[PDB]
């Protein structure tokens, strides 16, 4: 099995709290909050250590949020490598509600990068051996043009590496704009926005997959559906995997769960069946902070049937 | 192909209305309403037209309300037979909100029956042929005992009327208590309640299926999965069928539309396989628009799936 | 004291139920409803009985939900006076949702009233007595124009009828377009809504409210300020008059309330400021269905200090 | 005019963004965040700037928040008086639902303070002059004992600093344990925990506001009431003061315009009756709009409140 690196523009220190109700107007006193690693590229690398694989998350830290941040990481066992940036590492807070017993996510956009930590996170990059992984994963910080994710990745595949994409809007376009991409996980909005078009027909998620794998433009396309699983393209084969029909408690990290998994099968070079079911079982088991390896081992030999 | 009935214990005459915003304490001012067929049998039976199909939808109706009901399907060319109640037929309430382009559905019991009225809906149902095939759909409504129900179905039997049901709660386990139902479509939550117990590991559900078949409560078991789309299980087979990854703008009313065309499959002694894909085809179509399946949906999903 | 009638042009049979959870998308199981009886004029009525008073409540009734409600009615002994419509009446719901506790109210139009059946419920206006009160309340039925509405007024009023007035929006107007009203409640939004323009200032209630008693189109107005109370302009004085400082447990029956109140003092003919007080004082006991005797008694003698 | 200065023992670098809906489950996508300065003891010094006035706010910041929250100040020609504390300046989060136009405020605990970073603060408020006003307002942050926030307001009256309190909870309470505060500001809420009892008839929030008077535990009740207005309770005096006819945009944050207008008053050593119509004046002046009160709202609405 090769090395596994991810990559992760936009950081998180995301703040868990409780409040009993919730409601306009009046404040809602929340109780001080649980801090947890946030940011997809680092998700991916926590969903991977949770599998019993390895990855080292690459990713921009500043403030005492930053060194926080860093040092949950360290506390899970996972390998970082940081560039310190001027703007401190945001926060986005997650809301427990008492008297519904839901959970509210607020989402802002992560800490701006200047050109020179950028440069920063490019040489990091570039340090990987050929022939290893990277998983780039999140939304893309103030700061940071599309063209410079595009140089970025361009560069990293001139010397070899290999380069897992799972992102939104525009970042995803100006991901595939150099093509050759190892694999792409979009859901059903990224695929449409992507594209540029409505998916309304039965075969119209398939098609634009096939038309990227076609175009050269991405090696595999994996489209991820909630409930209804995964569907995964290659030159080759087309594939849809459903999880098991079994009721789903939270959304809450599937996608990076699912993205972990199917780069754990990616670096032992399975076949493309393999990764979508163990890439399905792991998004599926993290539905049950990620996905637990019993419970992904559960649902892959489920679907192994 | 035979003769298909629908029995609708608890019809409603819902409204559709739509206010600006939604939150407590204020008064909602609520647009005119807009009046439609409610009821499980009943839009069982108007998704079979929908499908191109026909079906006769036996229910009972009462005042005002219970004209309008049999007014509205009338205008939909679906074959009606219907027992006078003294109660009124009831009303439901369907809440679109602006603000979110959300929908509210407030589902209140049936109208009572009195037990001259329900003999008179057995009645009704017992003129049906030898052959001939019943879908019994929706909840028990007040001052019916569950014993009744049971008769009821025994005695369609006997005669030899196919029986379809769809219900859920001490109702559906009553309808399957003396056995032999042609199919029977829970969702996850009424398949979990039938059979009493969590269905939490990956092959719960099919062998939740599976128990009900071999038990001979009922030949066909097709467990609805919402977006997931069905598990159906004979005594010889099993085949899940997930629905195309089209995106839903509704779940009004998708079991509905799944059992009238399943029924219509049946009625043409389709393999399992087809009747499942088309129940699929046709609750999926239902889910396309926020009132139920359209023929050309149906087709579009279903030719997808037999690809 | 004079005879008090009242007039609900749009009725309702108002069912109560209950629910665990309030969520869009699925369906909401709800209880077997419990009738009780909507409309203006009509609660108007009862506040008035609750009160220690007599009105007698006039309403066009149809269906089986029409002969609930003058049931209803019957069992709380609050005279009726009804004319037979062809469309039945209508069903409001009032939704309470366990997991919070909170009410939601969702208001229909009332059942449509042809040409004929206004013309009976105006025949039956017409029998009043001279000198005897008549409150006309609630909002205007589809197929009634506001011509109509306005005619009957002047018919009333041309033979003594005393004729309070508490509706919403042209309604409003169509009421005061022939003046001499005796007394109109609007509350902030129909008072802005009545007079076309925004109550931003300070004073703007209070001219707005004086305006009308000088244009003649009302001997008194009230206009009602939610928790703030009620302001109160006659050609003579002009009074506030502010509830106790005590918490508020729901809105519902507050205006209807207080319109009950200040009608039996108006029969009375006390002064507006007991008018105001008891209006205030049974529009707040309603918020602890509607106003019982002994709240009413408690804050008007507080506010009587 | 005596000179004026706030306390913050828990500020706040506060974060306003703007997402479309509001909903669980999904991931609710925010806008970049607007800063502003958060604590109450700081807005009421932005308050008292806002009215023609000035406080110098006391408060103890760290890290680059801390830093930010110091320089929205200065942009303000608010004067500061700050400690640098180690862990860093907290963060609550107001979220404006497009959809709806509703606000969300999630209120999380301050900081935490050392005892050493406490007794930097406490060294600040004892640099104050006889004769000169604190308002201390907010909430205890962790890491200072109660007793701690007894001992400040103890050690600042004995060298006759004039002490004005908003709080809640246990250290509402402790503010008033040693008595002779100049002037408390409890909402409805505030003083039925204060009092501890319910206040359900209609005289017993003055009976309550004048019990807290005569016990010489304050010499100024002024209990806020939200759309009410303000009941103001002395030794000799009682009124109460209700806002204009006029709908409020917002709520926030009008409790610490109300002080921040009282404190003023009280400075100019105004009667009761002033003291309180200002403090409803600005009150209200801030709930017209969705930070604080403005000069030239508070001026209307007060001479409106002494025509
Ligand atoms: N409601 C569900 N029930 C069962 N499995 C699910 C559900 N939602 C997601 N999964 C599993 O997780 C995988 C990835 O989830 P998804 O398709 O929603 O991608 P995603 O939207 O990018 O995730 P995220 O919103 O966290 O970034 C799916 O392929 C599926 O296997
Ligand atoms: N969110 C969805 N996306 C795609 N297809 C759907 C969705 N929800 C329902 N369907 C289709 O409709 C069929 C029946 O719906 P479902 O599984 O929810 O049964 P149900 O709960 O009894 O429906 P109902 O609440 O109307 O009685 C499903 O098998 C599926 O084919
Ligand atoms: N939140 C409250 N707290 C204390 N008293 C109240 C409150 N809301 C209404 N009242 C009392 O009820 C009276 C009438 O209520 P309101 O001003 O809201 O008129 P309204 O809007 O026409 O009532 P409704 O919405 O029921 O038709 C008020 O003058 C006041 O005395
Ligand atoms: N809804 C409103 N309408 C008109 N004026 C208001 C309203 N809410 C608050 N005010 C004004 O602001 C003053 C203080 O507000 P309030 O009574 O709610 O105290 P508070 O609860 O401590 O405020 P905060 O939650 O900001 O700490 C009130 O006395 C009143 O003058
Ligand atoms: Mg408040
Ligand atoms: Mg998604
Ligand atoms: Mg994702
Ligand atoms: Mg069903
Ligand atoms: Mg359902
Ligand atoms: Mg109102
Ligand atoms: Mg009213
Ligand atoms: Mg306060």
């Amino acid at each position: 099995m090769v090395r596994i690196y991810t990559l992760t523009l936009a950081p998180s220190l995301d703040s868990a709290t409780i409040t009993p109700q919730i409601d306009p107007e009046g404040k809602l006193r929340c109780t001080a909050p649980v801090f947890e690693p946030g940011g997809g590229g680092i998700n991916v690398a926590r969903a991977i250590a949770h599998l019993g694989g390895s990855a080292t998350a690459i990713f921009p830290a500043g403030g005492a949020t930053g060194e926080h941040l860093v040092s949950l990481l360290a506390d899970e066992n996972v390998p970082v490598a940081t560039v310190e940036a001027k703007d401190w590492t945001r926060q986005n807070l997650h809301v427990h509600v008492e008297a519904s017993g839901e959970q509210y996510r607020f989402v802002m956009p992560g800490a701006a990068l200047n050109e020179d930590e950028f440069r920063q996170l490019e040489e990091q990059v570039l340090e990987i051996e050929s022939g290893a992984i990277l998983v780039i994963s999140g939304s893309l910080p103030p700061g940071v043009k599309l063209e410079k994710l595009t140089q970025l990745i361009s560069a990293a595949q001139k010397q070899g590496i290999r380069c897992i994409v799972d992102s939104s809007g525009e970042a995803l376009s100006a991901a595939l704009a150099i093509g050759n991409i190892e694999l792409v996980k979009p859901n059903q909005k990224e695929l449409s926005a992507l594209v540029n078009r409505e998916l309304t027909q039965p075969d119209d998620v398939r098609k634009a997959a096939q038309e990227i794998v076609n175009s050269g433009k991405a090696k595999r396309v994996v489209v991820s559906l909630g409930p209804q699983g995964a569907l995964g393209v290659d030159s080759e084969n087309c594939i849809q995997v459903v999880p098991p029909p079994v009721k789903s408690q939270s959304t809450v990290g599937a996608g990076d769960s699912m993205v972990g998994a199917m780069t754990l099968k990616l670096a032992e070079n399975a076949s493309l069946e393999e990764m979508v079911r163990f890439g399905v079982a792991a998004g599926s088991a993290a539905t049950l902070r990620l996905c637990s390896h019993d419970d992904t081992q559960k649902i892959y030999a489920y679907l192994s049937r």
